[PDB]
């Protein structure tokens, strides 16, 4: 492969500092050019210095016609339109370099043999598996030293996108870029309005909240965010409210504007493939600058899959895979509301864990806050712990576990502050 | 259209980004080139990297003159003079894709016509719907800005469809539009008589109720729905009658009034696919103009599945899937009376739950207000709440649980209010 | 299609009163005659007359000869054997004039897309929906009418055929005449016993009833009818009898007279298929004039399939719906022995309900009275019903429910009434 | 023959109740015209309509020159004088089709003989047999006149093929000619001691029992028939015998005399099938005349199946029917023993139920006399019934049910009579 | 399996310890199959590891949250 | 099968002895299987050995953790 051969060796006469970045050797690359681009480039670095057209051509000063001549280093760095494909490109150019040895080892073999054969399917079994050399596996630094940085360095508050509750942010330091949680929880726990809550609290710490409510409308979504927001009482304005509700109005005229004032965009259109996210989320990155973007789910299960003909165990999968994906590659926080086996409330403890994700099993896997919803004045009626939801966090990545207590108000859709 | 087609293709060889601001499938392009220029494009999408010569090139390396040889890649992307005009041919290049299905499910109904030609219409009328997909909205305020006249507008009460139960409409303010409820129980506890209770409030309220018992035949319907509205006694009528029961003839010749003036229509063929109920359903929306509709299902378990040979959890999904899309995209109120997995009587508190909904899997997810009856008198002879069914909304999605009490008159059929 | 065509216009010539029982417009016709046959046939019913030749020809008199001079509508009239299938073609008629549009509405679409071509997708879908409304559809009152005619001629005594158990018969009323009853049942629960009775009880209200037993003999059907009638003891007659029993030559010396002087037949071919027993059953009703027939089947399962070689739960479909067929078309009580699956006795309720029909889909549909039998002193050694079989209605079309409890003599395979 | 072939044809288009009344398969017509003229009106029927000239030309509108034009149907209803010769007809044309398939089943031998010829035969007579057919209806007399018989016949003892316990036969009075019993049981309860106790008593009434063990040996089963006969002790014998046992050999003379002067036939072939029983079943009829047969199976579930390659449910309900039809067309008792689902040791009550039949469907429905073991002091070392199994009849078609008491001496694999 | 192959080729001589945070955690073989039987190809898995690659096999697991419905929570 | 076959022609005239220390730890026929089915397997092949072979089978086996929540653990 020739095409993917240039992008690696113009993208390291771009950057030479990829060299280091990406390990090969000139037995990778084609005969001739290719091989002496990265025989002398390979050599430069080998005796301790940079990598570029000018230090390349005044190695080989008189050899240099047998790199493509000056003329083609050129070509080459203007064949690389970014250096962010280079990896993948140096993958290719290494598969297609085991394919190559792979060959050399198997017709190996047949020439060998024809001394019994025996020592021969020894002695070209242990060729094949140093073919076996991973780009990714379990090594020792890198890590080591990026443990380091400003985080160990210094730091107070939170870093990351706040979820609006004290007793939950001592925990995640805000929601960072890259992560995917999970807001999974039974029905009538408050799994809607504990992600409004969020979507505002988000919004009042000036960030962008993408609210994509497949199940509901446009309309309900707001209905509940001002509500949630004037602490007015649910079941009057529906309504009621015209000629039953008064000095409310203070708290609605109130609402109303604090709504308007936020930065939620809500998306409802009926069919939504996580692709669809994708597109409006880097439509509402550029357009907003400088600042950070969450993107919220209302029904991880009603996003509509990329393969309509498939089992539906793989369909949450190519879900859940492809979400992750998208907070690491757009970098902005990915919550994404599910839902629990009906299986839950046929067990004496009504409390939610990480099994209880039913079909989705690339599910809890690419999770990085899995965080269960229970509200225990649901399944009892005389329940010590009248009108509490605990948000159970049953999964962090990057940090401890436990369950945070928040005191629910049916009446106004509002979560509030403990301990 | 190729024009356009190549404007398309070139402008994402130039932002390897466009493929998510966009989405196709490689059956919008022509033939060969522009076909697996997209289907090649698109897979290294869906393999999680980028899109550019270098790396189409380097994945299809044998096969590439298929592709028009890289020097077709290179003058597609020549060709696109700004990415700026991407949606309007990303666009071009969607109408052209509808054209071509259009015709190639017209020429379809036409070959398939020539068994009775109305599965045809039926079938050649799912397909032809898959292609009203590209609502070109997505924003955030714009629906959102017409939140504000509807909390004036609250004017006093009831939105939709009132139940006829004062303290359960003070709960869900008239079953909405496109919502899918479910009045579920165990049998002999008035699962029925609760059913042709609202379906008549509903049709004194000046709507229409289309109630469908497969269980049922239309005349026990009307036999059950004079015994409620008379007030008559349940075994006087029957036989007796004649030679047994005085002065209610005065509340018989005023039932069998109301009954003839009122909205409700009842089928009662043995078999009822959902699409069946939807036909039905269009067509009484259509000879009622203006007037809301409500489609009432005696038994979610008596409906006839949609593919015979599948398993039966599959099947309640299917229905559940589809009565619910009905409710959505036909605009009307859709009850489904259901039962409950004979496992509840096998326990101390016989009060049922969403877990109970046996078989049934997409059933509660797609359900919107989940309602269980319950008789206690049935379970213990010595009850304290004589003849009082109690009403379980186990599952409100855009309102509030909670337990709604109702008394029930076992000899008329009738369900009275209470504090 | 012209052949129903002609049926269609003739039988209307000859009743001049069925333009109304089938609603069509001229279009559904061929063009020039039978399009104006129906014309000035439609229009002479629009403007509140009749239809016949003297009134069409006296209608367009110097017009005549376009709707094939007179000569052609006596033709017409000639051809039509018996008004009976007027139905039948009528709908052959309709089939293809949805089949006409169909294409009509096809070849529409390709010619109007070729604007944006989703306006299209959507006038063509509307036209493609309008394709329904052409026979039978949704009503009311013209029962509500005939459930009062039998509302103030409620005399009081069985109307239909009686069952023999006071009961029943009070919920039953006789079982009709387009009735198909299921008396399903668990193994040794008296399913045949109970057949056996009702077999006499109706012929002693001099009806006439076929027993078709494809598991028994025409002899084992006898004796137990014998040692039914007489209350002679089972054991005794079997081997003993002659050495063993005295003076119960009077109780058999007067059954053999019972069973003699009765009318029950007895077919007992190995092979019956739902065919077979429609011959025999024309063939007892011709015979036998006046009188009311009642066909029983010990055995659902036993009878023969009309497709040998088809799915087994499409068998029971095909055996259960042609059973309704019968007695709907041809008049007759229709009463089938069933048993039930063997999953009952994995249960804590060996009390069996509809699901328990296990393999048979359209089965508990085409029923009209399905009855389940059940011993609870088979289950339970130390039941507190002593020899009581409790005959459960599970379903009743025209009728209640509600669990009837009579009592079982093992011995002489008799019932006896209770209350 | 055609002639015959039209008179059907044209006496059902004049008289379109007569498809009924005599069953025909269009395989049974010509070719071509008399093929289509049955097909297409054989359909028009099971679509629940009519079938006359006009209903068929009807149906196959563009395809009706296919059934001779509409000129050949009136040829046809007009070459039928009168359809009292439909009967005679309908026979010509059956007898002729039977004709037509008894060559295609001969000529088919000849090909598929050309694996062992063995199931030739066999599949080529189970055709051959689907062949004869002689029957009418039925009355009553000719069969109520044979009920008295066995009455003036009835001398007081078993009618049947005793088993050998007093207080079973005076249930059964001897298992029938054609009856299927079943002795279920789990491991360990003298199943097989049970069988093979019976098997002697029937050759001491001077019948004939032929044991089929697939699991055990020739041997073994005469080393347990002499154990069992001689009511030495069982471990006595085995090893130590010579040495260990005296005066014995009075009781072992005379046992291994009584086997020897038996009718019992004991067959040892490792893979079994039923048809291979079938033929030693004819063989050992016919060599013996006046007597009758029994024929026991030691493990159902050991039969070698008809379809290798079928789901293991249907293998056994292969078995069981055709098990059967064998002791219904052959004419001798069918006892088959059979093992209980494992489930059975699960529960708290240990003793056996119809539903523990596994796997096995077809199973309990073609059973006769289902017969569980149970021996009590298995499952309980301390209990009341010492020694004691219970012989549970749970199913009998022509009797009555419950369980028998037999003592059973574990030493010498011996049964005793109780009461 | 894999990476505890080249982890013992890379390294001669020394033995090798695998441990695994979360024997539920790990990705059976057969997705569609009944839950405990899921645990079981692995519990069997991971031991013939440990005997034919011949390194000690650790595996982290939990325990039934029946545990915490006794009197000793032992 | 192959190893007794060796074993019993190495040792002409002499009984063979085959123990197996767990049934369930032996390795299937066909790997995607159902479990339920794959013990099938073994124990009908195993009996078949038995028979087939001439031979004593005696294979170790494990009894359901259902054993240890009854009151009497026979």
């Amino acid at each position: 492969n020739e095409y993917a051969e240039q992008a690696v060796l113009g993208s390291i006469l771009t950057e030479p500092e990829l060299i280091k970045e990406c390990p090969l050797t000139p037995e990778h690359f084609s005969p001739g050019k290719h091989f002496n681009i990265y025989f002398t480039m390979q050599d430069l670095d080998r005796k301790g210095q940079s990598v570029d057209f000018t230090s390349i051509a005044a190695r080989v000063g008189e050899k240099l016609p047998q790199l493509g001549g000056f003329g083609y280093l050129t070509e080459l760095a203007a064949s690389v339109a970014s250096t962010t494909t280079f990896k993948q490109h140096c993958q290719t150019v290494s598969e297609y370099f085991q394919k190559r040895k792979a060959i050399s080892i198997a017709q190996q073999i047949i020439e060998n043999v024809n001394v019994k054969p025996i020592q021969e399917a020894v002695s070209e079994l242990m060729e094949i598996e140093a073919s076996g050399t991973d780009d990714d596996d379990g090594s020792i630094d890198e890590a080591l030293v990026t443990v380091y940085e400003e985080i160990e360095s210094a730091d107070g508050n939170i870093t990351g996108v706040p979820s609006g509750f004290t007793e939950l942010d001592r925990m995640t330091y805000g929601y960072k870029r890259r992560n995917f949680v999970l807001i999974a929880a039974r029905p009538s726990m408050g799994k809607t309005a504990f992600a409004l809550k969020q979507a505002k609290n988000m919004s009042d710490n000036d960030d962008v909240v993408n609210l994509h409510s497949l199940e509901m409308g446009k309309k309900e979504n707001i209905k509940r965010l001002i509500v949630t927001a004037g602490s007015i009482n649910a079941q009057k304005i529906k309504a009621a409210r015209r000629d039953f509700a008064s000095e409310d109005w203070g708290k609605l005229s109130m609402a109303i504007g604090e709504i308007s004032n936020s930065n939620i965009n809500i998306f409802d259109k009926a069919g939504q493939s996580v692709n669809y996210i994708w597109s409006k989320t880097r439509q509402t990155k550029r357009k907003n600058p400088g600042k950070r973007v969450i993107v919220m789910i209302d029904y991880l299960q009603l996003l509509e899959p990329a393969k309509a003909n498939d089992s539906r165990t793989n369909q949450i999968s190519q879900i859940s895979r492809d979400l992750k994906k998208m907070a690491r590659e757009l970098d902005v926080v990915v919550i994404a509301l599910s839902q629990l086996s009906r299986q839950v409330e046929q067990r004496q403890d009504k409390r939610p864990m990480l099994s209880d994700l039913r079909e989705s099993g690339q599910l809890e896997q690419d999770a990085d806050i899995i965080e269960f919803l229970y509200r225990d004045d649901y399944y009892d009626k005389e329940s010590e712990s009248k009108n509490i939801v605990e948000v159970i966090i049953a999964k962090h990545r990057d940090g401890p576990v436990g369950t945070v207590s928040l005191a629910f108000i049916k009446e106004y859709g509002n979560f509030v502050n403990l301990e």
